[PDB]
C-alpha cells in the first residue's frame, strides 16, 4: 500500500530518492509512464501488469482506446531503483510533468504519482470537494 | 464488527484512546485517511485493502475518479496503535476534521469514524430522517 | 427450524431496569449475545451477531460515494450495540434506543424471520392502524 | 392409497376440500393432505383473506423470496411485518387436526365451512363464502395469464 | 423418447360415465395416475404428476406478490386433481372440468409433448379455424 | 450434421427414401411435424426433445405461445424409418406441405426439411439476400 | 498454433476439374475432410467439420421463430457440403458453389483464423477496392 | 540484464525503440524485446498504419476478442478480412531479426527508420515520420481518457 504525501527534490541528474517508507514497496525496478493532469505514475511492474488489464477492458476498435494506449505505453519505461533508493526520471517525462525542483510524491495505494509541487497545489487549489466529486461516482 | 457511538477527548499530543470494545477489533496498526463530511475514517489495513478495491470499479479514465482517489489516498496514513491503545492522529487530518477537544467515535461496522463532537451533532441535527434517506436508495 | 425462524407477535413489559425478557420460544433463537440498533418507523431491531453481519453486507451494495448511503449507515450503525442476553433471558435496552423507540411500558415483539423488532405497544398499533393493505403494498413490489 | 399416489401426495398439494371448522377452532387435514405434512406447519395470513399453510421447510424457501426485496423500502417492511408478525408454528395433532390461532380465524373470517385448496407449494384455508365470491369475481384464466 | 413425448391428434368419445380411454400410444407415457386441471382456451390439460411438478415450477418464477399471479395460480390449482388411470386405460374426468371444457361427446386429444390436452371437437376446430398462421404467431415470439 | 440440398421423388405410397449420406444421421425413428413456410421438419427424437425445450423458455401464459405449441406438436408424429431407409409421411403433413411428386430435402444441421420442389424454388426466388437477412440479426 | 491459425492471402488457380490445391501451410490445418458452404459477399467458406459444428451452434442463439433466422439458416446450410481433401491436398468445389462465387480461373484464399474463404480474384479485389477503411469499420463495432 | 529485469522483459513489452529497416526488409528486435518473443511471431497490419507484432499465443487471445462481434454484421466481416488476410507467422531468426512481408512494408509505409513501441500485449512497428505525426496530432491524455 502506497499512502501519504512526500516533499522531495529533483536531483541534479534528474533523480528522486524514494522516501524510505516507500522503497520498501518497490523492488529494484519500476514502470513510470506519464499520468493524468501532468503527473507521472510509478508502479511495480506487476501492478503495471494489472493496470494494463484495466485498459484492455476498453474496446480498442474504438479510436480513443488506441490513442489512450499509445499515449500511455509510448512514454512508459522500466527504471531501476539504484542502491540508494534513487530513480532516474526520463527526459521526456521530466518535461511532460514540468518537473524542475521540488517534487511531491502522493501514494495512490496501487501506484505512486510524481508531481511538480506548484502544479499539485494548483490542482488541489482548483478541484471540487470530496463530497461533490464522490456524489458523481 | 465496529458498532456504537463513543465520546472521548483528543489528547494533548493529538491522540485518542480506542475505547476498548474497539481495541479488540484493531491489531497494532490502522490506516486513517480523511472521510466524507469532515470525519476521518479508521480501518484495519486489510479492510483498507478491500475499501480501495471498491474504487477500481470506477472509470479512472474519468477526471472525477482521479480527484476522488487523490483526495483520499494522498491523505491516508498507516498509524500504529501504541501499547495503551492510543492512536496519534496526523496534523493534516486533525485540521481536515477540525479536531480540537471532544471527539465522537462511531462504529460503521467496516470502519470507524472520528468526529469533532460539535460537527457530528450538527450533522445529525441537519440530515433527513432514516426513512427518507432510505427510500431514496 | 422452529428455533431458526423468528415468527409471531408477543406482548411484554419493559423492566424497571429497562430490560425485556425474551419470550422463550424466542430465547432459543438467540445465543447469549445480540445486536440491537434502531429500526425503521421507531422500532429497534434485534439480531444474532451473525445475522447482523449479513444484514450489513447488504448495505455494501449501496454506493458509499453517495451522501444518502453515508447518512443511512451512520444513522444505523452509530446506534447499534452488542447486548448480552443474561442468564434469565433478559436484554437491557440502551437509553438512547429506549428513547428512539419511545419505549415506556408495554412492548410488542414481532418476529421478522431474520430479526426481531421491539415496539412501543401504542406506536405499533398505530402503525398497523394506518398502513395500507397486504394486497396493496404487495402489488407495489 | 397406492404407494404411487402416496408418493405424490407427499410431493404436491392439489385439490379442493370442503371441511368444517371445529368447535375448538381446528380443522382436520383431509388425509390425502396429512401425507404431505409432518407434525408441524407454519400458518400465517395470506392474500385475499385466506391463511396459508406450509411445511416449515417450504416456509423457509418462501421467505428467502422476500429477501430479494429492498427492505430500505417502506413497502417491503410493511409486507414483511404484515406477514411474519402473523405467522405461527402449529403442531398437527395425532388426529391430523390443526388448531387455527384466534387472530388468523378472524383475519380470514373463518366461521364454519372451510375450503382448503392445494397450491402445490402450500395450502390455502378459505371461508367457503369468501372463496366462492373470489372465484365469482376474478377474471378468466386466459385474461390473467396474458398479463404475466 | 418414443415413449416420453406426447405427440399427435386423437379423436375419441366421452364415456357415458364421463371417462376417456387413453388411445394406447399414449397410455405408455402415463403411469397409473395423472393430474388434470383446466387449461387455456377451454381445454383441460393432462400430465404425469412429475411433469405437473415441473410445470408448477414454471409458475413460481412469477411474483406472487402480484395479484394476477395469485389469480392465475388459484384458477389453475383449484381445479387440478389427481385421477387414476384405470386398468382399461380410462380416465374419469371430474364434473367441474367436463363443464369448463364443454365436454359432451366427441373429444380431441392433442399431444403437447409435455402434456396432453382434451378438447371438445367443435371448440378445437373452431380454435383452429380462427387462430393466426404458424409464421404469424411465431414471428411474435 | 445435416447439410445439403437433395432432389427426390415422393413415393406412390407417400414415402421418401432418405438420400444415404442422410440415413446415417438418423436411427430407425424420426419425428416429423409441420415446419414454417409449409415445409415439414424431420429430426431425431433426441433432437426433437431439445427443440421442444427451446419452446419452454417461451411464456406459456401468452396466447401466441399456446397457439405456436398447438400448431406444432399437434401435427408432430413419430415415424419409423423402414429397412430401405424410407419414411412414410402422414396424410395431414403431405397436405400441409403441398407434397405431390418431386421433393427437396435440405439439411439444416439440426434437422432436415421436406419441401415441394416448386414451393421451395419460389421461396428461394423471393426471399432477400444472405447479407440483407443477416444484417437484421 | 502455426497450424491452428488460418492466416494470410493465397493466390491459386481453379483446377480444370474444379478443384483447388490447398497451399500447404494450409493443408496442415485441415484433416481429410472439410465443410464448404456459401459465404457472404460471394465467397464460399471452408472449415474443419468441428469448427463448422461451433459455427452453427452460434446460429442457435438466434430465435428461429423469426423469419429472417430461418432464411439465413436455409441459405447457408442448404448450400453446405462435406468435401474430402484428396491425397494431393485438392478439394473439389461443388457446381452450385462454383457458380455462387463466380469461380472461374484465378482464386484467392484468405485465412480468417476460424475458417478459410475462397474468392474469385476479381471479386475479391473489387471488394477490397470498395470497402471502407480499417479504422472506419472498426469504430462502428 | 538482472534476472528481475529479464523476468519482466519476458512479461511485458514497454518502451520506444528507434531502429533501421534492413536492406532485406528486416528489423533486429532490440534485445530487451527478444526476451519477450520466442522463435516465431504473428505480424498483421494494425490501425493508423502500424503493423502489430505478437507471440502466437497472444495472437490467439487477441482473435478471441473478435468473436464477441456479430459476424452476421457486414462490418465485422470487413474488419476480420482486413486483419487476418494480412496477418502472417514470421520466424525470428537466430540474430533476433524479423523479415517484414512486402505487403506489410507497404501498408505501414516502412522505408528506413522504424519506431517500435511496446503496447504490453503486443508491439507496434511504425514509420518514424508517421509515428511522430500521429503523436504530433492526437489529443491529450486527459481528453482522450475522459471519453472512455
Amino acid at each position: 500500500m502506497l499512502l501519504g504525501t512526500f516533499n522531495i527534490t529533483l536531483d541534479a541528474k534528474n533523480r528522486i530518492s524514494l522516501p524510505a517508507k516507500l522503497r520498501a514497496f518497490f523492488e529494484g525496478s519500476i514502470v513510470i509512464n506519464r499520468g493524468f493532469e501532468n503527473c507521472l505514475e510509478v508502479r511495480k511492474p506487476q501492478d503495471f501488469q494489472k493496470y494494463f488489464e484495466q485498459f484492455n477492458s476498453f474496446p480498442s476498435t474504438q479510436k480513443d482506446t488506441r490513442t489512450l494506449k499509445r499515449l500511455i505505453f509510448a512514454n512508459a519505461n522500466f527504471v531501476d531503483v539504484d542502491t540508494a533508493g534513487r530513480v532516474l526520471i526520463p527526459n521526456n517525462l521530466i518535461n511532460d510533468a514540468k518537473l524542475d525542483k521540488e517534487i511531491v510524491l502522493i501514494g495512490q495505494f496501487d501506484h505512486l504519482e510524481i508531481w511538480d509541487k506548484k502544479l499539485y497545489e494548483d490542482y488541489l487549489a482548483n478541484s471540487e470537494s470530496l463530497e461533490t466529486v464522490a456524489e458523481r461516482m
